[PDB]
Order: structure tokens, then C-alpha cells, then sequence
């Protein structure tokens, strides 16, 4: 798994165009102030272990989240980190369950819909901790 | 060489603190409309064509740029693109060279400033060529 975690001043999105694996979901636009947007690209090694992938993800957030007294999380799909992807299905659930076991650890959790090309904004606060990247193996 | 290229509506940024490898400059703040703002990681083996590499990467800027009939590129140091990084030294001269050749055939250019903390702001048109990964290997 690779992530890209911003602190921003906000993140907002709009599904634009759908793909062959789009998902509909509630959230096709949305957006979030105050947030650690996580950009996350699900990876093939991760099919041996989904559940631990999760949880090793979920880990790094919280430790970022919490040095940075932030409760707004995005979970954003985004494949172009990794040019060796998950396949959709294991990356679907990865994604929805870092999103289930962050609601349960108290975050404000906002999830991009998977399969979409889609419009964004972000504002990144561009302190020394504002942009990090976590390599994930469970 | 890693790189993403993005499909931006604008990409702005300021500079805020200065790394221990900052490059001199007085480029703090910019800003650029209907772009490619191409975030790149130059990686150690680049290390050994340096010119190649530059030029493999006009390459595929010029393919997309093409493609989406845009002429503004904002070249933007991101080393989290890549795990392997080359030489900080290496990676100012490969994206100083991207710059200039991109100059040289038409292109207007913003280069953001290598080695500092920066705050930025980006909208991505969101299309399904709005978002590149590209790696390139020099010829
Ligand atoms: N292994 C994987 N990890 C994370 N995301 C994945 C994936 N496989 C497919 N996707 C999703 O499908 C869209 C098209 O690849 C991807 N779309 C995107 O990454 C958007 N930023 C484009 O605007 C994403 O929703
Ligand atoms: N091989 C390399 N390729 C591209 N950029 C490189 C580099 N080595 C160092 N940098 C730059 O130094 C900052 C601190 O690592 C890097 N800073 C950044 O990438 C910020 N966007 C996140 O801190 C970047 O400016
Ligand atoms: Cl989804
Ligand atoms: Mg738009």
C-alpha cells in the first residue's frame, strides 16, 4: 500500500467521470476542512493480507493525525501512487475498511468513491509535516 | 525518474521554511493557470544519464500537453513520488534541464523551489487524462 498524507485546509472533490469498476455511492461530491487527506493507492502485495493492511494504514493516520490534533480524515483513492495495483475488488475493501475502523476510533471520516475520475481542490498547509509518505506491508 | 503529471485549472505555492538542502532562489511564491503541473521524483539512476533523463521526461510532458492542448507547465520537486532518490545536487540539475528544454520549445514555465517547505493550492480538472503517473528510463 502507498499513501500520501496532506495536512490541508481543505479537500473537495466531484466525480466526474465513471469507470468499468465506479462505484455510486452518497459522497460522488464532497468536501472537508481541516483535514489530513489521505491519498491512497492499494497495492498487489496487499491481496495476501487486506485486514492487515488496513490496520497497519490506519495506524500511520493516527499517528500523523494525532501530532497534528486533526479529526478530519479523507480516505481518497489514488491509484497513480503505485504502478502495482491491488485489484479492484481487494482495493475496495481495504479502502472501506480503513474508513470503518477510523469512524470507530472517533475520526470524522469522508470517503471518495472508488472508480471514478473526479475533479479536486486541495490547500496544503506546507508546515514541516504537512506532506508525508508511507509505504504499508502488513 | 517517477512523475505525476496533473491537469490543473491553477497550481499556486509559497514557500514558508527552508530544508537543510534549499535551493537559492527568489521564486518564493508563484502561480499558474490551465496547466500541467508535473510533480517529479529524480531517482538514483538518473544518476547515470542525467541528460537523458530530462529529456525522456519533455518527452512525455510534450505527449500530454499535446494531447490536452496546454503550452503552461509548472516543473515541482516531490520527492515522496519515489522510495530510491538521487543526489539533491543530481535532482536540481534534471529539473533545472526539464525547465530550459521545455523553454526552448515553447512552453511557459514555473519552476517551484527545490529544498523548501511549501504551502500549495491545486484544482484538477478531473477527466480521465487529469492524473499521470509516468516513469522514465534515459535513452
Ligand atoms: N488499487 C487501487 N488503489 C486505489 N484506487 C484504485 C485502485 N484500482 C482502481 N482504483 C480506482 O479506480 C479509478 C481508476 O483506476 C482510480 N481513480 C483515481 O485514482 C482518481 N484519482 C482519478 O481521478 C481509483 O478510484
Ligand atoms: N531526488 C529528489 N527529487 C525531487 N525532489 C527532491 C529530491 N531530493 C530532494 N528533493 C527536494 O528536497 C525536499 C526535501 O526532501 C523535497 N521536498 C518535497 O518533495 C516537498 N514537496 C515535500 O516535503 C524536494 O523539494
Ligand atoms: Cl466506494
Ligand atoms: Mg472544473
Amino acid at each position: 500500500m502507498k499513501m500520501l498524507l496532506i495536512h490541508s485546509d481543505y479537500l473537495e472533490f466531484e466525480a466526474k467521470e465513471k469507470t468499468k469498476i465506479a462505484e455510486e455511492t452518497e459522497n460522488l461530491k464532497g468536501k472537508l476542512d481541516e483535514c489530513l487527506a489521505c491519498f491512497i493507492a492499494v497495492e498487489r502485495e496487499d491481496e495476501n493480507n487486506p485486514e492487515g493492511t488496513a490496520i497497519g494504514a490506519v495506524e500511520e493516520i493516527e499517528k500523523v493525525a494525532n501530532q497534528l490534533k486533526v479529526n478530519n480524515i479523507v480516505v481518497y483513492p489514488y491509484a497513480h501512487l503505485s504502478s502495482d495495483l491491488s485489484s479492484p475488488e481487494t482495493a475496495v475493501k481495504v479502502l472501506k475498511d480503513i474508513e470503518s475502523i477510523l469512524k470507530e476510533r472517533g475520526y470524522n471520516v469522508l470517503r471518495a468513491p472508488f472508480g471514478w475520475y473526479k475533479a479536486f481542490k486541495i490547500s496544503c498547509k506546507g508546515h514541516p509535516l504537512s506532506e508525508l509518505s508511507r509505504k504499508i506491508v502488513a
